[PDB]
């Protein structure tokens, strides 16, 4: 994606199909996206626990760049997460998932 150009944290093709081939689903394959790309969110603080996608149910939005990104390369693996609806009822729970879960 040219948008991500001069980024400093952006992901080869190789490591992109290394994380995707020990993963286990695609699903999977975005919720270790996430804990690569909020560190931050995933110490023993767990300030995941106050966030989620869409800064629902009184939770905090995660950042919308990042969020971004990891449905960019979802969408290479998953073409049909370009549309709306598969990325908010086939990702979006388990993201929210893995920030909740204890």
């Amino acid at each position: 994606d040219p948008r991500n150009s001069g980024s400093d944290c952006l992901l080869s093709k190789e490591q992109l199909r290394s994380i995707y081939e020990s993963s286990l689903s695609i699903g999977n394959f975005a919720s270790r996206l996430l804990v690569h790309l909020f560190p931050e969110l995933f110490t023993h603080e767990n300030l995941r626990k106050q966030y989620n996608c869409s800064g629902s149910l009184g939770k905090k939005q995660l950042d919308p760049a990042r969020i971004r990104l990891i449905r960019h390369y979802v969408q290479l693996l998953y073409p049909r997460a370009k549309n709306d609806r598969v990325w908010t009822l086939e990702f979006v729970g388990k993201l929210d998932e893995r920030c909740r879960r204890r």
